[PDB]
C-alpha cells in the first residue's frame, strides 16, 4: 500500500504543529516571563502526545519491508521519538528542569568589580567585553569566578536529573544512551573514531600555538601569573570558556607592529550598524546567486539587544518557522569584527532554511548537524581575508608583507585550530555522563581533567567537586549538542577549498592565488555548488550531500592543515628561536575544600 499519501499529509501537519511550538519558543526567548515559559512548555507537551499517537499509527505501515527508500527513510526518522518517548509525567518534569537551567544562564548578573553597587552587568554586553579587553589578571579572575558560580554551580541538581531523563529517553528509543543518540545524527558507526583521528593529525599544530601564546602571556603578565610548562590560566585567553583566543591578539600576535587585521575599530569609526552588517551579509549570498533574505526576516528579526529592562536569551540564533519565507534571527549584535562573522554564521543557517523549504518537513533540516553550522562560516572565511576587507574599504592601505600573512593565518588559528579541542571536550564530557562512565562524586573534575588533557587550559582559581562548572557554557545549560561545531570547523574548510577552486581564486600549483586569500564573493559556480548541497536537506545521508558539493564523500583534515601550513612551519622555527616550551604538566586546580578559618 502507499503511505506516500500518509507521510505527505503527516509532514504537512507536523510542520503546521511545529510552527505553533516555534512561536512560543521564540516569544519566550525574546522575553523571559513565567507565562511565556508556561505556554512554551505547554505546546511541547501537546506536540509530544501527538507524536506518541502518530508513532503508534505507523505500526499500520510495515516500512521495515517497503520498496523505495526516502519513504522508507521518512518513517525511520519520524518514528525516532526523542524526549517525546518519555511518559507524560517525565517529559513534563524534563521540560521544567530544562527550563530551569536555560533561564538561570540567561538571568545571570554580577556586580561591577570597581562598584559593588551596580550588580546589573550581564554576560553578553558587559562581561564579555571585560574578559575581552581587561589586562588585569585579578579583575578577569573576579569576573571568571563570579560568572561560573552563578551559571554552573547553582544548577548542578537540575543538570543531574537532566542526564537521568536524557538517558531514560534514549533507552526508550533503542539507543544505548543520550550519547549514542546524538552520534546517530551522523549516520556512521565509526564517526567518533574518524574525529579522534583527525584531532590527532592537527594536535601537533595545536601544540605550537599553545606554547607560543603561553610564551607571550607569560612574557606580558609575568612568571608569577603565567608559568612555563604549566597549563594556561583561562580568564587570560580573552574568552569566558577559552574556546577562541583572537581577542588577545593585541598582546600575543607575532606582528602587532605589522598591520593587524582588526577591522573592528575601523567599523566603529565608519558608523557601521547592525542593520548595515546584515545587509552586507545579505549581499554575499545574492552575489553567489544564492537566495536573498525575505520580507518577514527584516520585519520579524531582532538584530539589536532590546533596550527595556526585560530578560531574554541573547545567545545568537536563527529560526525556521516551517512555512514559506518566515525565517528570523535574534541577535544582540554589536559592531565588532567577531560579530560580523557571527551575522554571516547565522545567515548561513537562514540560507539553508530557504534552500530546503520545498522539502517534506521531516527532511527540512541539515544533512548531518555539522553542515548547518558550516555554511555561514565559509563565507566568513572569505570576509576575513585582506582581499575582501580592502575591497569593501575596511582596510585602507595594506601590504601583504609576508609577516603580515603570518598574522592573517595566526589570527585565524586562535578561532579555528584552538576551537577543535574545546568542542571535542564539550561532548566527550557529556558523552561520558550519558554513558555511566563517571561517578557523580567526580562530575566536576572529569570536566576539568578533560579540559586539561585536550586543551592545556585550567581555571583561574582552584575548584572542587563542590563546584559544577560545565553549565557556564550556554550549550550545556540549553541542552544543545556541541559536536556539530567540531565537525563544522573541519569540513567548512573542505567547502571553502572547493568553492575557491570552482571560483577562479585558488590554484594549488602556482602562488599569487593562496588559499588564505580567496574571496568567492560574487562567485556563481560557488553558490551553484552550495545550491546542489543545501537544497537536499536531510533527504539523503550526508556523504551524498557533500558529493553534490564537490564529488567527494569523506570528511577529512585535508583542508585546515593545508590552509595553516605556512603558519605551522613559521612556528616550529619561532618556538626554537625563543626557546618555547611545548606540552604541559597535569593541572592542580581540581581538588576539594580547604579553608583557613579556625
Ligand atoms: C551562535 C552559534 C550557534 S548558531 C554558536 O553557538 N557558536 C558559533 C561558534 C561557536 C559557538 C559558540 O558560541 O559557542
Ligand atoms: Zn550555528
Amino acid at each position: 500500500i502507499q503511505a506516500k499519501e500518509y507521510l505527505e499529509n503527516l509532514n504537512k501537519e507536523l510542520a503546521k504543529r511545529t510552527n505553533v511550538e516555534t512561536e512560543a519558543a521564540w516569544a519566550y526567548r525574546s522575553a523571559i516571563t513565567d507565562e511565556n515559559e508556561k505556554k512554551k512548555n505547554e505546546i511541547s507537551a501537546e506536540l509530544a502526545k501527538f507524536m506518541k499517537e502518530v508513532a503508534s499509527d505507523t505500526t499500520k505501515f510495515q516500512w521495515r519491508s517497503y520498496q523505495s527508500e526516502d519513504l522508507k527513510r521518512q518513517f525511520k526518522a519520524l518514528t525516532k521519538l526523542g524526549y517525546a518517548a518519555l511518559p507524560e509525567d517525565d517529559y513534563a518534569e524534563l521540560l521544567d528542569t530544562l527550563s530551569a537551567m536555560e533561564s538561570n544562564f540567561a538571568k545571570v548578573k554580577v556586580c561591577d568589580y570597581k562598584d559593588s553597587t551596580k550588580c546589573d552587568l550581564a554576560l553578553d554586553p558587559e562581561i564579555e567585553e571585560v574578559i575581552s579587553k581587561s589586562r588585569d589578571h585579578e579583575e578577569l579572575a573576579y569576573y571568571w569566578r563570579e560568572f561560573y558560580d552563578k551559571a554552573g554551580t547553582a544548577v548542578r541538581s537540575q543538570f543531574e536529573r537532566y542526564v537521568e531523563l536524557n538517558t531514560k529517553a534514549a533507552k526508550l528509543n533503542n539507543f544505548t544512551s543520550g550519547a549514542e543518540a546524538w552520534l546517530d545524527e551522523y549516520e556512521d558507526d565509526t564517526f567518533e573514531q574518524q574525529l579522534e583521528d583527525i584531532f590527532a593529525d592537527i594536535r601537533p599544530l595545536y601544540q605550537q600555538i599553545h606554547g607560543y601564546v603561553r610564551f607571550r602571556l607569560r612574557k606580558h603578565y609575568g612568571d608569577a601569573v603565567v608559568s612555563e610548562t604549566g597549563p594556561i590560566p583561562m580568564h587570560l585567553l580573552g574568552n569566558m570558556w577559552a574556546q577562541q583566543w583572537s581577542e588577545i591578539a593585541d598582546i600575543v600576535s607575532p606582528f602587532p607592529e605589522k598591520p593587524l587585521v582588526d577591522v573592528s575599530a575601523e567599523m566603529e569609526k565608519q558608523a557601521y550598524t547592525p542593520l548595515k552588517m546584515f545587509q552586507m551579509g545579505d549581499d554575499f549570498f545574492t552575489s553567489m546567486n544564492l537566495t536573498k533574505l525575505p520580507q518577514d526576516f527584516w520585519d520579524k528579526s531582532i538584530i539589536e539587544k532590546p533596550t527595556d529592562g526585560r530578560d531574554l536569551v541573547c545567545h545568537a540564533s536563527a529560526w525556521d518557522f516551517y512555512l514559506i519565507d518566515d525565517v528570523r534571527i535574534k541577535q544582540c549584535t554589536r559592531v565588532t569584527q567577531d560579530q560580523l562573522f557571527t551575522v554571516h554564521h547565522e545567515l548561513g543557517h537562514i540560507q539553508y532554511f530557504l534552500q530546503y523549504q520545498h522539502q517534506p518537513f521531516v527532511y527540512r533540516t541539515g544533512a548531518n548537524p555539522g553542515f548547518h553550522e558550516a555554511v555561514g562560516d565559509v563565507l566568513s572565511l572569505s570576509v576575513s581575508t585582506p582581499k575582501h576587507l580592502e575591497k569593501i574599504g575596511l582596510l585602507k592601505d595594506y601590504v601583504r608583507d609576508d609577516e603580515a600573512r603570518i598574522n592573517q593565518l595566526f589570527l585565524t588559528a586562535l578561532d579555528k585550530i584552538v576551537f577543535l579541542p574545546f568542542a571535542f571536550t564539550m561532548d566527550k564530557y557529556r558523552w561520558s555522563l550519558f554513558r555511566g562512565e563517571v561517578d557523580k562524586a567526580n562530575w566536576n573534575c572529569a570536566f576539568w581533567k578533560l579540559r586539561d588533557e585536550y586543551s592545556g587550559i585550567e581555571p583561574p582559581v582552584v575548584r572542587s567537586e563542590k563546584d559544577f562548572d560545565a553549565p557556564a557554557k550556554y550549550h550545556i545549560s540549553a541542552d544543545v549538542e556541541y559536536l556539530r561545531y567540531l565537525v563544522s570547523f573541519i569540513i567548512q574548510f573542505q567547502f571553502y577549498k572547493s568553492a575557491c577552486i570552482k571560483a577562479g581564486q585558488y590554484d594549488p600549483d602556482n602562488v599569487e592565488l593562496p588559499l588564505d586569500n580567496c574571496d568567492i564573493y560574487g562567485s556563481a559556480r560557488a553558490g551553484a555548488a552550495f545550491h546542489n548541497m543545501l537544497s537536499m536537506g536531510a533527504s539523503k545521508p550526508w556523504p551524498d550531500a557533500l558529493e553534490a558539493f564537490n564529488g567527494e564523500r569523506i570528511m577529512s583534515g585535508k583542508a585546515i592543515a593545508e590552509y595553516f601550513e605556512p603558519l605551522r612551519v613559521w612556528l616550529e622555527a619561532e618556538n626554537i628561536k625563543n626557546n618555547v616550551h611545548i606540552g604541559w604538566i597535569t593541572s592542580n586546580k581540581c581538588v576539594s575544600s580547604h579553608h583557613h578559618h579556625h
